[PDB]
């Protein structure tokens, strides 16, 4: 039979495992001859797998370099302006790749070039409220100074906005080992903390959504008008750089100004992380000084697509999409990801060849410049919109398989929850101590959900990956999984190695997955989910599901406003329409979902089905979020303090925050009360679309 | 047998004629018990003749009056403040109504409140040119005048912006007998011309497709958040008051300053037509007074919507609707076309009651608030959007079946060309000459088409009725038919007694169409159309009739560029990309066609009539226009400089208007090529939805 189980067991831990090994041996930098050649690869493999098409999809967009005769550096420089110590040109490599070439050595991308000298104010993790500690409680100012900030909590990004509004004119990024270092494991290569030599890359952008910085709303193709860099969208104002903690502890053991506040602004390091301004008596002479020479650069990038036509419904779309770029060797971040792919397209063929065809048409991605800024995902869906809108069933990511060894991780839509639910009650759980059990079991038992009790954790998603443009912009149902750690006993920010030279093969062959059985599973539940969004006949989302977050996050949204009970009564602010639309899209949900299970039809179920895709689609606001034109999504929006978090409510949420500082209450609450009304506008109109069509 | 025949048959000249009549005894300006009691009317009869559902929906939203105790009137003031002529309180009233109670007076809708005096400028019809003769050729400086304008060329609502913009403190409106008086015409009530007391209602916004002033992207209902008056959409800045000719001539004769530059400044008035400012010689120390006192008030309206649900895909929507709120009695705007939707309906419920019904869903439209700003039409389509982007086909309008009895006047997307032109071919022609020969021979030999030699005459959609939120913003399909006048051999303005007390029943039944055949032939191209669109296996569209079109605009669009060849030059300004788009569209449409015609298979069908629908959905751009948000449509958007008027590549037109006076040309030609690369773009991303879909 060519069924989801002949699908499941045509996958093969050793394939993912070899593919891997493939993808790894030479770095993958985006916009390099590289990642050309490795886009041209996957290109030929997935025709040799069997899809019916498969196209490079190429645009002109603007990246970010370091010069190559011109080192990035960081300077502590003496009143002589003696540069008297300086920060590494590059991570030692690893074993055996000591004379690999095109390594790109740490920097941060999108920085200005500059060459800053001031004072050090040290900002934790220089989030919102690191901020607002430093200004309004300790007031201590950080106009004309230079920022040193631990990496960890928000996409660091934020961090360089924050530090730019703070009125900083550097920023210094490094990796703390209370973040980056968990007790009792050995560095790489003897184990999978960060060493004091590793430095985490990666983009500053605050996008918020518009793909290519100078060509915001439509493809870089060839005949694209540019803006012009002075208009570009997103690119930081003062120069940024990521050292790591041996380099750290070198610029903060100096510091001096004041204590820390209290304990959570304290890292690991043997220095007093003292908040500064400057160094202590005898050095209070000195300066930092940064030295960024790095160039912004139009350069041509290639997406991978290959297409699977379905037999039925080819003008229904399900696409399994992830990114190919790395900084590095991508040993995890992408190619654990896109090793995945490239196993669940050739299972794919392999049906394909014996004459299965799917119901649905299966699109698969392999993007290009995410870690630049989602560039390659956003620009193929800016070219492609009309399409994506009308045809998009779902959007599966594929990034990263692996963050941890402890159970299963999943964020997606509350539309697929319940198909998730089900998969994993029929997958085998990889988890020692749980053989023979579920995957299901063993993932609930682990992570079980502080939202629902009895169930697994789901989380939402924000950005900071290339689902972003589906979901926030276009409204296509979206999900992810990955096998991740155990969240609750470990103190470290995402995986140590993230984003360093050390970030190999070896590092997921040796410490993370020798069997290749996580990534198997993970394989499994992205490629099931896969299949179930591309064959089932009626679509399996769950428009119940919806209904029920949709009042925890409306309870949750009230109990933020009722902190405030006397401005509420001042200016009338009721949730009550919020509660209403709820309660209708509930009441309205439940009578589709009789309908859903009461009708031999085409027309009936076809009809059903679009409302089925359609109903991610009715939580898009044409006229998007407030000062935020691509995130249109009034349900879900990334974190305006944090791309990678996602906000429930985010245009009401974001009217109420830090409101009590607000100079003009009354203007401040009527925002409130505008964003209450989009908001249950929208839930109402989306739950009309599951009402009886005439 | 019920095909399109029995239908067309069924409908009567006798029923249009009762039903005109019964709608046209009283006024039923929006917002007044007499406009809620026809809507409950209205409903009740649709039930009746046998729609499936009849609901109505209502919204709150800004309108307009007069105040009843305190009259809008214009002076003639002395040196010593002593008014010496009065403009008239009212228009006289027809014979056998001068005791009707309501008849609202003549006012300017949203005109603000004011007493300005000061010196008459006249400005001929007040349109971007003739503010350009002014200031750059005559070295006339409207600040602080009160601007004259005669009615006709554009919407009054672009003439009061460009007022506004001049420095004008107010605007007067009048109707010039050259404009409102056929020569060899009587008078009503002995003729069909505006007599000298008669003067023209309208409203003065500029709201650009926003509907509701305080509400602009949603619905106007219960809870909504407003927007502060001096927040609101589109509202004048200065007082503006109508007048007729008899008032006009008593303000134009005294006018001094410079004379008029050439006769089309010339009306028919027995006066110099002076610009001014001011009067003459003796009459220098004379002014000019408005005294405005109209209040801007939030009133609820009323929309009847009624559904006669699709066999076989009531989830496709056919649209019918057209305004039933008139200024006073409405004879023929716009109940000449509600009593046509009324017979429309009462034939579609005589099949039904037999046991048809249509393969797709119609819905029945009587709009309120038309005259106010098309508001009634967006509220609900606000409301309704995401239903509508989705399900919505196409829409017809169907205001005023009249304005002439001469012959058949179409405007529509290029989507319906076809459609109308097989339509028309297939009913008799009522003109006179014409008997036994079919519409579409009289109407293409008395209205030949300037843009494709031996067709007829099809015009393009701006905006100014209730089609403009269902095309401009949302990309549905849309079209209107009426009976039109000569425009070759008549001088005079629309029809002479628009928004005047004297369109009444017996304006129509006497001057315009005593045997109300040409109502019954606009009924059955109106019902047609719409039957067609509701009942054709395949979707009656035709998209190659798109690509030729698209072909003439963009000839069009590079000869206003090539006026400019210097800066073409200096600039790089290619229009390549656009014609290789529309080469490229003319291609896939072709072969689109063929397999149209090549394919049993009901997936295949519906694909294909999905490709159809959501072609003209391809056009929208949901960014929208510069600085016009709801215009969404890349193609077509009404004129900026007259909202009545429909234009093509309607972004790179803006940018080339009037580009030589532009400060910064380098600026100016980049926002040229800028809107080259969308409309290029959008072109063929259009194409691609044709394109087979996997
Ligand atoms: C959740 O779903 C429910 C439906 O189950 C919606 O209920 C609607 O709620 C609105 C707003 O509260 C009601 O609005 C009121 O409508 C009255 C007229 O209703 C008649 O006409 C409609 C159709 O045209 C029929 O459906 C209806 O049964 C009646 O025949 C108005 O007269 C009301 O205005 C008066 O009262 C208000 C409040 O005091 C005053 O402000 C006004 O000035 C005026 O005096 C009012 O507009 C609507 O009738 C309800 N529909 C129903 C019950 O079918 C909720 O709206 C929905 N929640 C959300 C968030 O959308
Ligand atoms: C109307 O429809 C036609 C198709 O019939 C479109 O033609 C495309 O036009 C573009 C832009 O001119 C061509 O772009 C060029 O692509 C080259 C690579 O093409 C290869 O890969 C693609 C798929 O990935 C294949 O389809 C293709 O056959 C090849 O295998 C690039 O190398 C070109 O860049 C080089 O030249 C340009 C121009 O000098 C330089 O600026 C660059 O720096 C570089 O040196 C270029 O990007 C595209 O190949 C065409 N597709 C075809 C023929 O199938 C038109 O775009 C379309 N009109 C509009 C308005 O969209
Ligand atoms: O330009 C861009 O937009 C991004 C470019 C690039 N993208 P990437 O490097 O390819 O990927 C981004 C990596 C960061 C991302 N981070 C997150 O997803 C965590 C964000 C975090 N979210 C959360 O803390 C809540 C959601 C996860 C909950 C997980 N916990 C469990 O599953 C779990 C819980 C308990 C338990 F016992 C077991 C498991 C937050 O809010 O900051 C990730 O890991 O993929 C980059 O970030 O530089
Ligand atoms: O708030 C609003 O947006 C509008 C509210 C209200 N709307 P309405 O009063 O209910 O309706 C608007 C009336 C004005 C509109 N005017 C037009 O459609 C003409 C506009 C005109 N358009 C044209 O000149 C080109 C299109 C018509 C071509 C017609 N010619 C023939 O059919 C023809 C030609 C030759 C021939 F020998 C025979 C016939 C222009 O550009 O200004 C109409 O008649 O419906 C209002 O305008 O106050
Ligand atoms: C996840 O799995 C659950 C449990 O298997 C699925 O729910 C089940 O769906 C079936 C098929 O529609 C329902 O069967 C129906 O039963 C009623 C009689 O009660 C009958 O009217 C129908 O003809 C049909 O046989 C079944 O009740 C339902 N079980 C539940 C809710 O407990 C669920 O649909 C799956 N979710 C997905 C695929 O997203
Ligand atoms: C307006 O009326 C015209 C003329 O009747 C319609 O065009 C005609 O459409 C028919 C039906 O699809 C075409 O018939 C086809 O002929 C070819 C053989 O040449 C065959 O392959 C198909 O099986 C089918 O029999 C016919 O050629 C065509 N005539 C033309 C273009 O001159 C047109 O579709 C109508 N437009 C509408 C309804 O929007
Ligand atoms: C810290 O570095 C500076 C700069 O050195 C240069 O840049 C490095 C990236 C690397 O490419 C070096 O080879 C370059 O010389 C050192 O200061 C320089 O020292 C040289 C030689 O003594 C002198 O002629 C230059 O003028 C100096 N440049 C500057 C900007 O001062 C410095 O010695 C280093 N400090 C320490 C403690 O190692
Ligand atoms: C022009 O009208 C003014 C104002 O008259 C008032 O408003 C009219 C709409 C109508 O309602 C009249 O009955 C009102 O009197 C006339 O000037 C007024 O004259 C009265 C009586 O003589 C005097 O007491 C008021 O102060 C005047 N008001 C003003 C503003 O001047 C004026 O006579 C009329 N001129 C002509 C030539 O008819
Ligand atoms: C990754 O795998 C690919 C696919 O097998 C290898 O590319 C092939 O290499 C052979 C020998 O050089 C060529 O003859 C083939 O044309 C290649 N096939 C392609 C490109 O599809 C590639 O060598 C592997 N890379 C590494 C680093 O192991
Ligand atoms: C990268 O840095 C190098 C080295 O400093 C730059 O090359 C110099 O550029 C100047 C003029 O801009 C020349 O006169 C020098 O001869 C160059 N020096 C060397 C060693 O080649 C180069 O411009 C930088 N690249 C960028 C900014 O893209
Ligand atoms: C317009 O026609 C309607 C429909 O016939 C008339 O309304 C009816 O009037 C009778 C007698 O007063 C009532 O008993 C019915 O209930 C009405 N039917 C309705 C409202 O659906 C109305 O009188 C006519 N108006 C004019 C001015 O002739
Ligand atoms: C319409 O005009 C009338 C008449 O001038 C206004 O009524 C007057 O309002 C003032 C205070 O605003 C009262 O003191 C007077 O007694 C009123 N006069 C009369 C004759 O009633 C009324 O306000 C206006 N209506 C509006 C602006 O909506
Ligand atoms: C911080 O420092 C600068 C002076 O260089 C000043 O302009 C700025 O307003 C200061 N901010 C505060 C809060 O003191
Ligand atoms: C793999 O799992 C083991 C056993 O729980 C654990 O001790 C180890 O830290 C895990 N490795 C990684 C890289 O998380
Ligand atoms: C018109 O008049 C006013 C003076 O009241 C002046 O400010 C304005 O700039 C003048 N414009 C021109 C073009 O002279
Ligand atoms: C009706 O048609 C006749 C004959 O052509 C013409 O003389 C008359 O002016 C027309 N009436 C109107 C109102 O256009
Ligand atoms: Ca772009
Ligand atoms: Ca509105
Ligand atoms: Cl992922
Ligand atoms: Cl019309
Ligand atoms: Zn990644
Ligand atoms: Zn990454
Ligand atoms: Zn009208
Ligand atoms: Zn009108």
């Amino acid at each position: 039979k060519h069924n989801m189980k002949a699908f499941l067991d045509e996958l093969k831990a050793e394939n993912i495992k070899k593919f891997l090994y493939n993808f790894t041996q030479i770095p993958h930098l985006a916009g390099t001859e590289q990642n050309f050649q490795l886009a041209k690869q996957i290109q030929s493999q997935w025709k040799e797998f069997g899809l019916d098409s498969v196209e490079l999809a190429h645009y002109d967009v603007l990246l970010s370099y370091p010069n190559k005769t011109h080192p990035n550096y960081i300077s502590i420089i003496n009143e002589d302006g003696n540069e008297i110590f300086n920060t590494s040109l590059f991570e030692p490599p690893p074993p055996g790749y000591e004379n690999v070439s095109d390594i790109v050595p740490p920097f941060s991308a999108f920085s200005p070039q500059g060459m800053p000298e001031g004072d050090l104010v040290y900002v934790n993790y220089a989030r919102t409220e690191d901020f607002f500690k430093l200004e309004r409680d300790m007031k201590i100012n950080c106009s004309g100074k230079i920022v040193i900030a631990r990496y960890g909590k928000v996409f660091r990004g934020n961090k360089v906005k924050n530090a730019q509004l703070a009125g900083a004119k550097g920023v210094i990024l490094y990796s703390d080992p209370a973040d980056y270092f968990a007790p009792g494991v050995k560095s790489y290569p003897d184990g999978w903390n960060l060493p004091g030599g590793g430095v985490q890359r990666g983009n500053i952008l605050n996008l918020n959504g518009a793909g290519d910085p100078l060509t915001p709303g439509y493809p870089a193709n060839e005949y694209a008008y540019r803006r012009g860099i002075a208009e570009a969208v997103g690119l930081p104002s003062i120069p940024v750089h990521p050292i790591g903690y041996y380099d750290a502890q070198k610029l903060l053991e100096k510091m001096g100004g004041s204590a820390p506040p209290d304990s959570s602004w304290r890292g690991s390091l043997k220095v007093p992380y003292n908040v500064g301004p400057g160094f202590t008596g005898n050095f209070s002479t000195q300066k930092v000084k940064m030295h960024i020479h790095s160039t912004n650069e139009v350069t041509r990038i290639y997406n991978v697509i290959g297409t699977l036509r379905g037999a039925v419904e080819p003008d229904r779309y399900v696409i399994l999409g992830g990114h190919r770029d790395s900084w590095v060797f991508g040993g995890i971040d992408p190619q654990s990801g896109a090793a995945v792919v490239h196993e669940i397209v050739r299972s794919f063929g392999t049906l394909k060849k014996e004459g299965w065809r799917p119901r649905r048409t299966i699109l698969f991605a392999s993007w290009d410049a995410e870690e630049f800024g989602l560039l390659g995902s956003t620009e193929w869906a800016e070219e492609n919109s009309r399409l994506l809108q009308e045809r998009g069933v779902a959007y599966i990511n594929a990034d990263s398989s692996i963050e941890g060894n402890y159970t299963l991780r999943v964020d997606c839509t509350p539309l697929m929850y319940s198909l998730v639910h089900n998969l994993t009650k029929e997958l085998k759980s990889p988890d020692e101590g749980f053989e023979g059990k579920s995957l299901y079991e063993s993932w609930t038992k682990k992570s079980p959900s502080p939202e629902f009790s009895g169930m697994p954790r789901i989380s939402k998603l924000g950005s900071g990956n290339d689902f972003e443009v589906f979901f926030q912009r276009l409204g296509i149902a979206s999900g992810r999984a990955r096998y991740t750690k155990n969240w609750e006993t470990n103190k470290f920010s995402g995986y140590p190695l993230y984003h360093s030279v050390y970030e190999t093969y070896e590092l997921v062959e040796k410490f993370y997955d020798p069997m290749f059985k996580y990534h198997l599973t993970v394989a499994q539940v992205r490629g099931g989910m896969v299949f179930e969004l591309a064959n089932s006949i009626v679509l399996p989302f769950d428009c119940r599901d919806y209904a029920v977050v949709l009042r925890k996050y409306a309870d949750k949204i009230y109990s933020i406003s009722m902190k405030h009970p006397q401005e509420m009564k001042t200016y009338s602010v009721s949730f009550d329409s919020l509660f209403s639309a709820v309660k209708n899209f509930t009441e309205i949900a439940s009578k589709f979902s009789e309908r859903l299970q009461d009708f031999s039809n085409p027309i009936v179920l076809r009809m059903m089905n679009d409302q089925l895709m359609f109903l991610e689609r009715a939580f898009i606001d044409p006229l998007g979020l407030p000062d935020r034109p691509f995130y249109r999504h009034v349900i879900y929006a990334p974190s305006s303090h944090n791309k990678y978090a996602g906000e429930s409510f985010p245009g009401i949420y974001d009217a109420l925050f830090d409101i009590e500082s607000k100079v003009d209450p009354s203007k401040a609450w009527g925002e409130v009360k505008r964003q209450i009304y989009v908001a249950a506008f929208t839930v109402q109109a989306a739950a009309e679309t599951l009402s009886e069509v005439a």
